[PDB]
């Protein structure tokens, strides 16, 4: 028993942890193989964050104006190149610790865990989701940039995620690991808002499930709806809209359960319209939507790493 | 910006993680240097659970019954013994992972990361704290014994819990690493129930602070209080009752945001009088209370937005 948000074991991801520094700026790396990954703004001044040409100042840079520090000892950059929005340093070592990796972009809706890191050293770990917005409501500081987002599969780690910049309303903008970014959004310090979000339906969906699963049955109801007439509503209340595959996802816990997929549509119909009335799921007030099919699925059947 | 729950790098942890198994039952294990920690109950059969006498039951048992195992490695137990509820097997082989680390065991409203794990792989990570009842609401299925809460406070690994078992509410109950339970339990299967559960009222006050650092207010009135009459109005809400040693904890936030700990205090009054009336303190329609002031200061800014 117990729901909590769960992250993955960071372990593989701390050994790939490194300092990079240029000129005034300082923050995190991703070291894998020979290679050292790191958002490209790390070469821009506070003067050249406004209006930047980054292979203008790329160009101007050499090896020994990048400092790269892995732990105590200090890596020797023979090489430099960039990758849309994330440079790559080619470095002298190849990275000991380097584990099965693979480079993937995640989709709005996916959740994934954080390695928070100030100075090349990881300091906490945490959940999280892509929102539909392309921020991720994360928990950054100045010199977070460079932290990692990633999922774990058997032994290979997903690396989805590289930390770049926070917006005004104190949510997070990144990239996937090839340097694109997730959203509207540009590398620059420059004014830029993340859109109107919505909630992530499917998972919502999920936690009810997971719910279902603890003994928490309150808000299941004798009713049933159509995929049409649960999605009018949804759209209302300002919820993704539920499509034929997020029915598809669902049925393993649908089966699990004995609740269908619209069954279970038409309990969070009558949430959206009429609330809690002073009760909890899962020890929330609020609808959960951070936990996907799959992570309800792995947390309650023990899947290891 | 931005406030998440969130738990220390599990990577000192997981080089740690073996499986335990004695004849038919199979938990987790602690290996620090030569010594592999496990709870005691591994001997023991779901028959002798009732009642178990575990001198005579260790008395019938030789090194060679307890199988370790360490990733695929085969460990070889050389000495065996018992301190507590906890069993300690020797070993043949140092633990080469083996970080800095020490014993210390917590009072109730202390944070901790679990590092849950099923037949020594770790699966999952997160942060919880210890109940004043003396329990802590996990997230742990069978096969989770031996999982491990810890801090990892600079280059040290504070082991501060050790899961044995759940109660019939789903919360979970276990050991420090001496052996000594949190509570009134014990590692038999008897008529054992949580105590009543409160509110950590100092980790409360520490989050509406940590709210009041990342710009929120609405929650503030122009009202102060005495320290009876909040924990009179507090009891009445199954808080528990603040002490002067919470106040002066406090002292730190209090003065990093100008709101004395006694005009919280009035705050957090007005709160359990009114509910939240639609509002959201750091994305919250409950109030958190598993976030010491400590913590806050961890992850929260120097200063206030
Ligand atoms: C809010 N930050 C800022 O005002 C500043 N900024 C710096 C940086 C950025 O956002 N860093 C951060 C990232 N995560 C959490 C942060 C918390 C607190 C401060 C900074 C944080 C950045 C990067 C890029 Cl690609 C484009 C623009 C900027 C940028 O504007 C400082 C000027
Ligand atoms: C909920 N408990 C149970 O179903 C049973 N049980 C077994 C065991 C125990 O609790 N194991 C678990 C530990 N953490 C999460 C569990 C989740 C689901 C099942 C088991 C879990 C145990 C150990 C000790 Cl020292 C004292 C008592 C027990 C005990 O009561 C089987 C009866
Ligand atoms: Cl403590």
């Amino acid at each position: 028993s117990g729901f909590r948000k769960m992250a993955f074991p960071s372990g593989k991801v701390e050994g790939c942890m490194v300092q990079v520094t240029c000129g005034t700026t300082t923050l995190n790396g991703l070291w894998l193989d020979d290679v050292v990954y790191c958002p490209r703004h790390v070469i821009c001044t506070s003067e050249d964050m406004l209006n930047p040409n980054y292979e203008d100042l790329l160009i101007r840079k050499s090896n020994h104006n990048f400092l790269v520090q892995a732990g105590n000892v200090q890596l020797r950059v023979i090489g430099h190149s960039m990758q849309n929005c994330v440079l790559k340093l080619k470095v002298d070592t190849a990275n000991p610790k380097t584990p099965k990796y693979k480079f993937v972009r995640i989709q709005p809706g996916q959740t994934f865990s954080v390695l928070a890191c100030y100075n090349g050293s990881p300091s906490g770990v945490y959940q999280c989701a892509m929102r539909p917005n392309f921020t991720i409501k994360g928990s950054f500081l100045n010199g977070s940039c460079g932290s990692v987002g990633f999922n774990i599969d058997y032994d290979c780690v997903s690396f989805c995620y590289m930390h770049h910049m926070e917006l005004p309303t104190g949510v997070h903008a990144g990239t996937d690991l090839e340097g694109n970014f997730y959203g509207p959004f540009v590398d620059r310090q420059t004014a830029q808002a993340a859109g109107t979000d919505t909630t992530i339906t499917v998972n919502v969906l999920a936690w009810l499930y997971a719910a279902v699963i603890n003994g928490d049955r309150w808000f299941l109801n004798r009713f049933t709806t159509t995929l049409n007439d649960f999605n009018l509503v949804a759209m209302k209340y300002n919820y993704e809209p539920l499509t034929q595959d997020h029915v598809d996802i669902l049925g393993p816990l649908s089966a699990q359960t004995g609740i269908a997929v619209l069954d279970m549509c038409a309990s969070l119909k009558e949430l959206l319209q009429n609330g809690m009335n002073g009760r909890t799921i899962l020890g929330s007030a609020l609808l959960e939507d951070e936990f996907t099919p799959f992570d309800v699925v792995r947390q309650c059947s023990g899947v290891t790493f």
